[PDB]
């Protein structure tokens, strides 16, 4: 007790001097904010502690080419919009499939999109939009492609990382005031700065291909929250990304349903509330999309349990 008070004291000071979430026990509960941006997977939302991505903060989603990181970012955009928010996409990759985006739920027609000339222009344009205070979310695709005017014009050579540092300093201010979430997408082969400014960092991988007899359906995706200033870090989540359709909300609800024991098994059968969802995972998955009311109740109960 003599020790516990001096430690609590120490933490309180640390917290007051450097920010809430500057230290925490990994077992601690998450302090729930007013609103967050759901990710598209409840499993990830849970892994994230606060039921989704935080507002007013920088976020980094990284992984190899074709890992699903864009898909996660696109789902963030869809939810933000679905709650009546405005969204922006700073595109230096020129890779966006809007039909795909549309099928996830993105209102593409009303999605702001910029295809910048340079790295600095991209980040300036980003800041300018953020300072409006009219945006809920902005996605920057991508870090690697934020090439500096000088490099794009002719001719020292370490300045791209310096451009990101400078830009993030400014942006972080604007983001905090505005309540806008910035997502940076990033490859593996200016991340040195982003790594520290980011309140959340998500490591995304493809784990394995999905079945459909002899032809596939998609990829089981794994995400580790390697950095989280809003809740205990180092948590991970797994969910399914189905080609042309995105994250299986339904499949994620089942997985977490059984994880929490709200959903039970009678062998291959999935029980809920004493009634059967389906035999095998895909019928359960299909049953939930055809029956939205019960899918929302499963989600309802999952959040009630975890306080998400």
């Amino acid at each position: 007790p003599d020790r516990e008070k001096a430690l609590e004291l120490a933490v309180a000071q640390i917290e007051k001097s450097y920010g809430k979430g500057s230290v925490m026990r990994l077992g601690d509960e998450a302090r729930q904010p007013i609103s967050v941006i759901p990710t598209g997977s409840i499993a990830l939302d849970v892994a994230l502690g606060i039921g989704g991505l935080p507002r007013g903060r920088v976020i980094e989603i990284y992984g190899p080419e074709s890992s699903g990181k864009t898909t996660v970012a696109l789902h963030a955009v869809a939810n933000a919009q679905a709650a009546g928010g405005v969204a922006a996409f700073i595109d230096a990759e020129h890779a966006l499939d809007p039909d795909y985006a549309k099928k996830l739920g993105v209102d593409t027609d009303s999605l702001l999109v910029s295809q910048p000339d340079t790295g600095e222009q991209a980040l300036e344009i980003a800041d300018m939009l953020i300072r409006s205070g009219a945006l809920d979310i902005v996605v920057i695709d991508s870090v690697a492609a934020l090439v500096p005017r000088a490099e794009l014009e002719g001719e020292h050579v370490g300045l791209q990382a310096r451009l990101m540092s400078q830009a993030l300093r400014k942006m972080t201010g604007a983001l905090n005031n505005s309540g806008t979430t910035a997502i940076f997408i990033n490859q593996l082969r200016g991340g040195k700065a982003l790594k520290f400014y980011a309140s959340v960092r998500m490591d995304v991988r493809r784990v394995e291909t999905l079945k459909d007899g002899t032809n596939a359906v998609g990829n089981r995706t794994r995400v580790k929250v390697v950095k989280n200033k809003c809740s205990p870090p180092f948590k991970q989540a797994e969910f399914d990304i189905l080609y042309g359709k995105g994250i299986s909300r339904e499949g994620s609800l089942i997985d977490m349903g059984v994880d929490q024991g709200l959903i039970r098994k009678s062998g291959a059968w999935f029980t809920y509330e004493g009634e059967q969802l389906g035999q095998g995972k895909e019928n359960a998955r299909n049953f939930l999309v055809e029956n939205a009311d019960v899918a929302d109740e499963i989600e309802k109960k999952i959040k009630e349990k975890l306080g998400i």
